[PDB]
């Protein structure tokens, strides 16, 4: 039976609230996407279907754009790929914005597929569009997306009979911008984008009582605090390493709302996030645009070189609790992990631990993963007692944020045994 229900809130549209008391770690809902796709930078790096990396992928011949880890995935993806197959091939050699490819798959699922389990509580038809709050600048962008879609899909969709009844593309893209989820892999690297309309009922908080976590394209919604009957369920839509000014900008620009939460009212943690010389972190913030782009395209050598020039600069340096320094350390760590520079990865990862404890309070999946990464690095360098402490700490977080339904927990259970067997 459902532990959650749809309801009309006072001033934030529809929401989700608890029907029964909920405990930390309790599974509230699970869902495959209505539609999803690989994100721009991970295209040809991860499998289109399962969103896992592999040394070399098998590309679809029949369009030769979609890439797969296995014949299993390539064949199982064919139903939701066949029509975009015809389109991507016409397109060739142009690649569309992620939102266009995503909406393509939405339209095909709605036209050709059975009614989706992802739409149990709330459907794509029901999603918030915020059309009456859109600026003229944003509307212009949405008009370009509509024309991009029309061009991209001109092989498969020529008239209104091939869209759902009274389907409006402008409105559809408006729904996509404020309801799309960035799908992250087990390592918290961005790999996809998808729509999960039942999960779209959840409103935002900068200090939420629930969290989502991805296992491939599959999404698990879990409570991360005690929640009373009737209490609204919230998730944090945003990266935790953001100031209240930065959160304000994005929640306005993307989500068309003004956040009234305590953290936003008091600028909670902003001062600590911006410690160090302002001239220096301004330069690093600017440098991170390139670093993050390079990371998004899995260019670890270049990511590392840029991060090293900051972390071990011959000029002024920043404290590790500075959010821009902290992002640089994290990017450097993941680069070192993927270049097999494991000692250097551990130096960076270790340095992120205390800042992550502060900036990811309570039970947050991103901290759980970070601690697991540091524990895993220590385990494999034979630092068996420090590793056990971190892997147990990672488990205490991840038992709440991931749970037994997530396959990463099974991996973590094995590392507890493996590390436990070497010392204890
Ligand atoms: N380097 C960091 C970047 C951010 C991620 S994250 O896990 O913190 N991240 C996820 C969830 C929150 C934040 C930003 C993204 N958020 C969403 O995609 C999203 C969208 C929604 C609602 C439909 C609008 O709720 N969450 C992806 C960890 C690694
Ligand atoms: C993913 S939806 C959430 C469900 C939405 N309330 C609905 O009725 O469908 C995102 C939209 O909900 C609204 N929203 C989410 N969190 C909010 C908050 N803390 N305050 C005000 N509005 C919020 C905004 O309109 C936002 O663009
Ligand atoms: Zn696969
Ligand atoms: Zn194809
Ligand atoms: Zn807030």
């Amino acid at each position: 039976p459902l532990k959650v229900e749809k309801f009309a809130t006072a001033n934030r549209g529809n929401g989700l609230r608890a029907v029964t008391p909920l405990r930390p770690g309790e599974l509230l809902f699970r869902s495959d996407p209505l539609a999803y796709t690989v994100c721009k930078g991970s295209r040809g790096v991860v499998c289109d279907r399962c969103l896992l990396g592999k040394e070399k992928l098998m590309r679809c011949s029949q369009c030769r754009v979609a890439k797969y880890c296995s014949a299993k995935c390539q064949k199982k993806a064919w139903p939701d790929h066949k029509r975009e197959c015809k389109c991507l091939k016409s397109c060739k050699p142009r690649y569309p914005p992620d939102s266009v490819r995503l909406l393509g798959r939405v339209v095909f699922k709605l036209m050709d597929g059975a009614p989706s389990e992802s739409e149990k509580l709330y459907s794509f038809y029901d999603l918030e569009s915020n059309i009456n709050k859109l600026t003229e600048d944003k509307k212009e962008g949405l008009r370009q997306l509509v024309m991009t879609f029309q061009h991209f899909m001109r092989e498969e969709i020529q008239d209104a009979s091939q869209l759902p009844p009274a389907f409006d593309l402008f409105e559809a893209f408006a729904k996509v911008i404020c309801n799309s989820f960035t799908i992250c892999n087990a390592e918290m690297q961005e790999v996809g984008v998808g729509l999960y309309p039942s999960i779209s009922l959840l409103n935002h908080s900068c200090d939420p009582n629930c969290s989502i976590v991805f296992n491939g394209p599959h999404l698990l919604l879990r409570a991360v605090r005690d929640i009373e009957v009737g209490e609204e369920l919230t998730i944090c839509y945003l990266d935790m390493l953001m100031t209240s000014e930065e959160r304000r900008k994005q929640l306005r620009d993307q989500y068309c709302f003004e956040c009234d939460c305590f953290r936003c009212q008091t600028q909670d943690k902003d001062a600590d996030m911006l410690t160090g010389d302002e001239q220096v972190w301004k330069e690093v913030q600017e440098s991170l645009k390139k670093i993050e782009e390079l990371k998004a395209h899995w260019k670890w050598e270049q990511v590392l070189a840029m991060c090293q020039a900051i972390i071990s600069s011959n000029s002024e340096r920043l404290p590790d609790i500075n959010i821009y320094q902290l992002k640089v350390l994290d990017c450097a760590m993941d680069a070192c992990i993927n270049l097999g520079l494991l000692e250097e990865a551990l130096f960076y990862g270790t340095r992120t631990m205390e800042p992550y404890r502060i900036f990811f309070p309570g039970s947050h999946p991103v901290r759980g993963v970070q601690v697991m990464k540091v524990g895993k690095l220590q385990l494999h360098q034979g630092m068996f007692p420090q590793a056990m402490k971190n892997l147990r700490l990672a488990f205490d977080i991840m038992r709440v944020t991931h749970g037994r339904e997530h396959s990463l927990i099974e991996d973590l259970i094995l590392l507890l045994e493996e590390c436990d067997a070497n010392i204890r």
